[PDB]
């Protein structure tokens, strides 16, 4: 018969084994274990957001972003997915997109945001303001005054 396409004790075991792999910093294994969980329950936002964390830890920001995005599409009310998406976009230097993700995460979280979301949004805004105001100070003009004018 057909699978239920929803989480099972088996998929959750795989998720837990994935979580343990993360703890050991075995990111490639975590990615594989979360993927196995997702083969049982496709597009599960918890499993997706966990695999996103593993991608991010291993420096694979585009893959992290795709997992996190899909999670936010499936469950836009799941604040953790937005936090994952924010970090992934931040790490891709997509600061506008990171700002948007953190803002939506903060709304979904329903309590002003997790510490990570609040700091994430603050840091992203500061980066955007740095760019807007100029990342480099202006230089003052060279002096055309006479050398003895300071005397």
């Amino acid at each position: 018969g057909p699978r239920s396409m929803a989480p099972t004790p088996e998929s959750d075991k795989l998720k837990s084994e994935g979580n343990a792999a993360m703890a050991r910093k075995e990111y490639s294994k975590a990615i594989d274990l979360y993927t196995q969980a997702l083969s049982i329950a496709p597009a599960n936002p918890i499993y997706l957001s966990n695999r996103a964390a593993a991608y991010s830890a291993s420096g694979q920001h585009e893959k992290a972003a795709e997992d996190a995005e899909l999670a936010t599409v499936v469950d836009p009310k799941y604040s953790k997915a937005w936090s994952r998406l924010g970090l992934a976009r931040f790490d891709m230097a997509d600061y506008k997109g990171a700002k948007e993700a953190y803002e939506k995460g903060i709304e979904a979280e329903g309590n002003g945001g997790s510490d990570a979301m609040k700091r994430g949004l603050e840091t992203t805004k500061r980066k955007i303001e740095e760019a807007n105001r100029g990342a480099e100070p202006p230089a003052d003009d060279v002096d055309d005054a006479a050398g003895a004018s300071r005397g």
